[PDB]
């Protein structure tokens, strides 16, 4: 359609209001003081939320280029969750920091492509002092206080984390799903984990998570791809009044051929739901065995030749719940046979013994922690549908925030950590003054988280900041409780992975966003 | 689309004006002085109603942060009514007390978070002080009471409810439906009741209730699951001029492929009916064919070898009347034959008398149990459809408050229970000077229910509750008779449960709502 | 007509808009870094302008309420522009601040009417530790420095306006108007130097100065208007027995007297010059005695009952010198007693402490300075009229609170004697708990000023602002070099006079509008 076209300081004053606005939508969330934003929803009670990313996905903008300013600040929000499932208001605040400095340099007349070089040379030297600086959490070992400062100060939910990861392992995995009391229950139960997605995008169900969810599916599984319709279409027809939904575990399933048509039968009583199957061949095949004895049911296979036509329910098997999403799809409770599962256990930990290749150990070894550690499954308590929301969102939090810990280590909170490496940074240099203006840019941004925490606790940031940027090491300032110390010995930690993608991604979409000197949208 | 985004005070405000445009349309039913509020229904006649969640639940507003506010709280009473069936319009109360004084904290600058977990804490002292309180209902007088206050001080219904229960136990499921008669008949039928709810929501009749009904329907009964859709194609065929709605009950029922081309089939004329079988195998098995029996059905089984196309209309059983909701289903009436039924209850309870293990025996008794009990249906005399609404919604009432009183016991009415309580916790601290504030705003919208029906009985609300407060124990004000006494002595009781409840949710979601900073929503 | 009425919060909102907009438009002019405002004029080109009160005085808003809370807070600046004649922009701010305050605290639900108690105890203490820290400021350092100041750091108006005080001295009065020239140019006349020029140009004795000058002549005073020679006639023949010069000072010489006066001055009988004498009515006659009492003289009139026809030389009054030209007419060195000039003065002195308008007082210290003392014009230097019209206001700011100064004394500059006087507040309590929030909301008003000078240099006002806390004394925050230091070395003074109604005018106005529960004005 017909343009609007801007161009220099007109056009970047728009795109810093549309930022301005979803950033601060975003940032009245930050830190302990921070306070709920409640999105409206279409679809039926408003959702009141901390989560910066929930807030920047829902602003949009009616003025063109505000809009796109608000689209392309929104992209750090939904990066930081993608990458690390927290910190996605830190870097909201990042990227506004350094476009709002960005843009103060380039009506200084600073060339914007070596600001956004002095940018990117002052974040990649941040990340090596976060490195540099992080602490494993082996060491410090404080999940508990990683998954509390995550969920808020919740320190119930920061406990329920760790006890969690100590009963499943470091590594174990943990699923989040939606209780029935008032209180918080860790149910460590049977379950499998794979790193597999669904095919299609049109298996998302109402809930705008992005990860389907099936109550008792059924398990079908299979090695050998079918050749025809009539083969499996029994199998479906067969589930189409069995209370259990079809979760068919293959290689790849080709959408034309299963999810048009089956959107063309069905209307969305039941989410009948395709997965790839990880790996390949033998190994392939003694997951399939394995999954399938942990469920009750059986494989197909071309060598056996018993056919999908001669199957029938009770040979095919059953999950209690079963959660897929495009990075991991997990079974939560299968029931199988528990006499069954154990003597597969032994089984495969005698292959393992008898086994000496280091690729088949390995993979065998995968197998059994797989098996060992089985799913653990926090069910948020809470009295009421958006209190259910809030707090399970803030323990998606702290599992997210925990798991980067174990990933990648621990840092000072409260925005210590970036400040600490913007002081190591002071002397950092470009290869030319606007570059070098850049970096300064960069390194003041950096106390822009620890500087919104503090207007969120209604204190004097600058005050804070200076008192936090004059201590050293790991001396920050505590915000729930007003004073200042070692950040470490209090338990504000976070995890290292986080606080360096939020950096990143700011950095990389406000550099980019700086350098704007046109925008083009539609009337 | 375009969002409009508030912050602060102007955000807080427009969603306090929304509360209280719902809040004050929901609570001038509030007590035995309320009045009643007229809904405007689309279909067909207004309803005249005193309930408050169906107040709420009609609640929208134009201004749409406004209605943000509005629905939130409405998540309030539409909770409460999930809960306890009653104590909506006080949880709204109690709701819109704590938004509003939680407000006003915030302007006075306390931390919003911090309020909500001194509300938190003060709920959580509170709930523990209402089990305290609470004085197990065990009497008759005491169930026709709580009915009788339940029922807008109609003794009528308290002691229809009172009979009924004193018939059919205690525990013994209870009916409430419309009666050709202007009086109110109780009827002590044989039925059956089971835990399971619809498949699909496609299946709700035109009334609003969320409980599918049918006229006479047919039973049909399996354990086994088909396999295609020929093999009940002369079944549902059959029914579909038999004259009596089809009743499916099978093991795990799904609607993936039946639900879809059976509402292709049928454009409303009769509603055909799937719903979950409770248990699992034998006991399962046992089940359906007890309930075979009662209805003169027969069990369609492998074992068996029957086929749904072999049952002719004869061979099939049938229901005078079922209700069937989410939460339990109910065959209000299966003729069958009444000396099979006879010898089928003598059978059963031979089989645990034989039995010694405790599984089979509490199985067995639960069995016979429901068998002896049947269902008690209490017809509403009305003269009109409008005030047979508003009666069977305050029989309705009374019965889940009767309910929620045998179980978790009674205490004092009025607001006296939450007044009490209120003054038991005077000493009650938090962590901070803000946690403290939001413990005395919870205790202070404690006293929000008894000022409410002060008000709606034109009387000075403060007078009343100062009044109140300087007494001890059951000591309060019979509203329906200006005049204070013991309120227990005078029968105005109110079920342990739907007070914690009311007080529960309230908490929750306004607490919530006290830490909102932006609202974000359409244009 | 038909009104709008609105109540608390609401009212309350729209009122701090207005006085937010008002203190917004103000409150950048504040400080050495602080920016111009152009204020659109129906008529000229638009005015740029660095004083608070200009800007209050344009402000006008379209929503009635704001713009009830904007004309409210405007009556500080008109108010301590009235009286100081500086400080109008620091008491927007305080007035801001305290506004600002006492609203949140009324919107936590303290008493209002308590919190202007607290607010009014608050600035009562306030004022006593400010006449408890000042100190005076007599040397022509500290007067010049506080010029400085008050130019905006404009060091030639201060020094300027120093030497201009040396020279007319206590008694001086000092005038700031337009100068020709693009430099400041300062003049001083002393003694009698009334605007009343020859009343016939051939009087002239010098004419290639256009000027007539007299050595030790006769002064004649008559009270009234002559056209005849009869009168004057023994007057003008003992003038020309004695052969000195003659001076005629009377409401009008003219027709015969006037050409008799003039052909006598060629001739040579008698060197005589005739001027008209100052003023106008009920004026004139103080002028006359004014001018007796410096020569030793007495004025003719009918009221006192001499008449001219009977004045002797003893009568005339005496002089050592005489210059008479077009415009103005000077008298050095009148030979009169001292003590009864003295007498003089102090009569005019009482008329001033009994004088109750500006315009009143300001002639009366006019003829003061006439008789004692000297008068001072500074001309300011412009390019363009904008800029004069700037540099005239920084120029009359800086003569106010010299004045202010050498009246009441000095303090630290950079709102670092309020900071201080805070500091010392902190123990102050009033009768209840809402009162004492009202000293607290005070106090912390009392920091805005430094803060407000600190943004508009662009630094962090919550840093500066507690490093000056942390400090004692006069140390401060020299805002124009960005550098701690004693205000007093680094020569940042505040006239303690401005300082003082500052804080009172806007403490008065801001607790009276946080009081406010209903607005009531017209619809729109
Ligand atoms: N008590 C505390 N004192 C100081 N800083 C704290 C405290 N608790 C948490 N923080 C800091 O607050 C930040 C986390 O704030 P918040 O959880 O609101 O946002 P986020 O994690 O960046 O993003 P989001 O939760 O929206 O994904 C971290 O920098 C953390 O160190
Ligand atoms: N005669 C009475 N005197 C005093 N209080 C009474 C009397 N009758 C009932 N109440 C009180 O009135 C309250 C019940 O009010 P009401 O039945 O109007 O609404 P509700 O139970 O809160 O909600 P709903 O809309 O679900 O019916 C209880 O607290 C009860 O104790
Ligand atoms: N170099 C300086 N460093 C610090 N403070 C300074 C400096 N120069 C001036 N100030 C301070 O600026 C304040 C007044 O400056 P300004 O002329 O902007 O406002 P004002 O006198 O309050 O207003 P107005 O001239 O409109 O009546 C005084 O407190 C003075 O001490
Ligand atoms: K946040
Ligand atoms: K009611
Ligand atoms: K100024
Ligand atoms: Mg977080
Ligand atoms: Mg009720
Ligand atoms: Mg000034």
């Amino acid at each position: 359609a017909a343009k609007d076209v801007k161009f220099g300081n007109d056009a970047r004053v728009k795109m810093l209001r549309g930022v301005n606005v979803l950033a601060d939508a975003v940032k009245v969330t930050l830190g302990p003081k921070g306070r709920n934003v409640v999105l409206d929803k279409s679809f039926g009670a408003p959702t009141i939320t901390k989560d910066g990313v929930s807030v920047a996905r829902e602003i949009e903008l009616e003025d063109k280029f505000e809009n796109m300013g608000a689209q392309m600040v929104k992209e750090v929000a939904s990066k930081a969750n993608d990458a690390a499932g927290d910190g996605t208001t830190t870097a909201t605040v990042l990227a506004q920091a350094i476009i709002t400095e960005g843009l103060k340099a380039v009506a200084a007349g600073m060339n914007p492509m070596d600001l956004k070089r002095g940018i990117d040379k002052a974040v990649t030297a941040a990340v090596e002092e976060l490195k540099a600086l992080s602490v494993p959490c082996s060491d410090s070992k404080a999940i508990a206080q990683v998954g509390t400062i995550s969920a808020n100060s919740d320190e119930t939910v920061g406990k329920l984390i760790a006890e969690a990861m100590d009963k499943v392992g470091k590594e174990g995995v943990i699923t989040v799903e939606d209780g029935t009391g008032l209180q918080d229950e860790l149910d460590v139960v049977e379950g499998m984990q794979f790193d597999r997605g669904y095919l299609s995008p049109y298996f998302i169900n109402k809930p705008e998570t992005g990860a389907v969810e099936l109550e008792s599916p059924f398990i079908l599984l299979a090695d050998k791809k079918i050749s025809n319709i009539r083969e499996m279409l029994p199998v479906l027809e067969a589930v189409a009044k069995a209370g259990k939904p079809l979760l068919i575990i293959a290689e790849d399933v080709e959408g034309e051929a299963l999810a048009t048509l089956v959107v063309n039968t069905m209307r969305g009583i039941v989410k009948v739901a395709a997965v790839k199957a990880p790996g390949f061949g033998d190994r392939r095949k003694a997951m399939l065995q394995d999954i399938a004895t942990l469920t009750g049911g059986t494989v197909i296979s071309e060598e056996i030749g018993m056919e999908l036509e001669k199957a029938t329910l009770e040979d095919l098997g059953q999950a209690k719940r079963v959660v897929i999403n495009k990075d991991t799809t997990t079974i939560i409770d299968g029931v199988g046979e528990e006499a069954a599962i154990q003597g597969r256990v032994a089984q495969i930990r005698q292959q393992i013994e008898e086994a000496t290749s280091d690729y088949d150990r390995e993979k065998l070894q995968e197998r059994v922690a797989k098996l060992a550690g089985g799913v653990a499954v926090i069910k948020v308590g809470a009295a009421t549908e958006v209190e259910m929301k809030e707090k399970k969102a803030r323990v998606e939090d702290a599992l997210h925030a925990t798991r980067a810990a174990v990933e990648e280590g621990v840092v000072a909170g409260g925005g210590v950590a970036l400040i600490r490496v913007a002081s190591k940074l002071a002397d950092l240099r470009g290869q030319n003054e606007d570059q070098n203006v850049g970096i300064k840019v960069a390194l003041r941004a950096m106390e822009a988280p620890l500087r919104q925490i503090v207007l969120n606790c209604g204190e004097e940031p600058s005050v804070v900041a200076n008192t936090v940027k004059g201590g050293d090491g790991n001396y920050g300032y505590n915000a729930a409780t007003e004073e200042y110390g070692n950040m470490i010995d209090m338990g504000i930690l976070d995890p290292t992975k986080v606080t360096r993608s939020a950096l990143q991604y700011a950095a990389s979409v406000a550099g980019l966003m700086i350098t704007t000197e046109c925008m083009v949208t539609d009337l």
